[PDB]
């Protein structure tokens, strides 16, 4: 799949770092205090990462009706999961969260 | 969950009509020769059918970074399958599709 610009101009994943207090974090959580965060980002061209049909179906609608129709997003496959450690109501965790780090992408 | 604006005027499914001609199915696909295609639209603003956390991640780094970082965006969370007739290389045959029509809808 090569991307039409670029490449890694289109739909991929990227590392966005970003601190607890910009997460709206930094009330409940303790560390990490600074997130490597994976997210999916880039555009969606035709047949580009395609998730299923109804992405091609997308594309195709969009170019005809785009005030309408929008295009396929860039959107997580599956994610990555996380360690953080919080304050509770009476204590402290060390907890994981499963869907919270993107892990791959493609076009839906 | 309520949507501000609307409501309706969030993600959620809609059914947009489209020929045939306009998939770009024409020359092997038989019938149906209009589809009711079901699609996810509308806007995903803070806390609205957020799929999961990476979702108000997105929500909030979007915020701060929006050259940068996009908002959540309204997919499918699931699929209703679809029956066509199309024609194959040596006949006819009607098939069943899972992921073309999408059935409810959230932001990811």
């Amino acid at each position: 799949d090569h991307c039409p610009l670029g490449p890694g101009r289109c739909c991929r994943l990227h590392t966005v770092r970003a601190s607890l207090e910009d997460l709206g974090w930094a009330d409940w959580v303790l560390s990490p205090r600074e997130v490597q965060v994976t997210m999916c980002i880039g555009a969606c061209p035709s047949q580009f990462r395609a998730a299923n049909m109804h992405a091609q179906i997308k594309t195709s609608l969009h170019r005809l009706k785009p005030d309408t129709v929008p295009a396929p997003c860039c959107v997580p496959a599956s994610y990555n999961p996380m360690v953080l450690i919080q304050k509770t109501d009476t204590g402290v965790s060390l907890q994981t969260y499963d869907d919270l780090l993107a892990k791959d992408c493609h076009c839906i």
